């Protein structure tokens, strides 16, 4: 019982663009937003995060903790201090802990990428919110609505238990 | 009409890897492979890939062109002219051409994964065929069959065709 349609970056037969698509999803949020992506720098899709938040939208973020920082640089510049905002929570995840044979201890990135809105509804694929997946790079995404979703909500509650608060906060 | 699973690696809830469900489709192929990769260069699936051609299969590999080079470079450290293997062809795709800050013309790249056997089952996710994907990031995919393999098999057709052949080759 899912329904599943495909979008593409340049778009294809389909009316909106991914962008747009995204941006819709979260104008249409009622109780609350989840987020899964890898890096975070595109303004638009900001800016409709934060105006959901202020009519009462709570929203989760999880951000891959290696890219972390383009972020961070991203809302200082437009002014916005985002650790202000109580409805908006940010929190950071880590790939697996390895050795190098350097001996150093690492850890690589998580590699996952999707938008859950009212446990309800997911946008899942291969674009990242920043320039270069407009301008430069091809991808797609999946718009998942049905008994699917529950799978989306229950892997975004996993990744939330394991996510830490950013240090920078 | 479409039947969906997913798996992670690390795994969780289920009993094979990522990488050991990828070599299980291949080896369960009996008329044609279609792969679309950014990086591969994993040894043991491509090794998998060849027995399934000496078998008849017909391969069609579709590879990111920036990393190109990088599978190429494996084929040949383990002593195998993939040019000669008649039943695979590789090709490469770019993504869209545009102008820098500065004015220069590049590409960017095709971020699409997914393995496509006899037209009727996809494994599609952000899980790339290299060492980090094993050791270091985490990373999830979906195995699909019924309807949405329609839309997968018309994509893959359609990056055949803007697809080039190597420029090293
Ligand atoms: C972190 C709190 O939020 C959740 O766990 C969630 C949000 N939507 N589905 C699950
Ligand atoms: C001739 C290139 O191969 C295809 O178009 C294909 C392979 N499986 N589905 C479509």
């Amino acid at each position: 019982g899912t329904h599943i349609d495909l979008l593409f970056h340049p778009p294809r037969a389909h009316l909106l663009t991914i962008k747009e698509t995204i941006r819709k999803m979260i104008k249409e949020a009622r109780k609350v937003i989840a987020l899964v992506m890898d890096i975070f720098t595109d303004v638009d899709i900001f800016k409709e995060i934060v105006e959901a938040s202020t009519r009462g939208v709570s929203v989760y973020i999880l951000l891959d903790e290696s890219n972390f920082n383009h972020f961070l640089n991203m809302t200082e510049k437009q002014g916005c201090s985002v650790q202000r905002l109580r409805n908006i929570r940010v929190r950071t995840v880590k790939g697996q802990d390895y050795l190098s044979k350097t001996g150093a201890k690492f850890h690589g990135k998580m590699e996952q990428k999707f938008l859950l809105v009212d446990c309800q509804k997911v946008m899942y694929g291969s674009y990242s919110y920043m320039w270069s997946f407009e301008k430069a790079h091809l991808s797609m995404v999946q718009i998942i609505t049905g008994q699917l979703v529950e799978s989306f909500d229950e892997e975004f509650r996993t990744l939330y238990a394991r996510s830490c608060v950013p240090s920078s906060f």
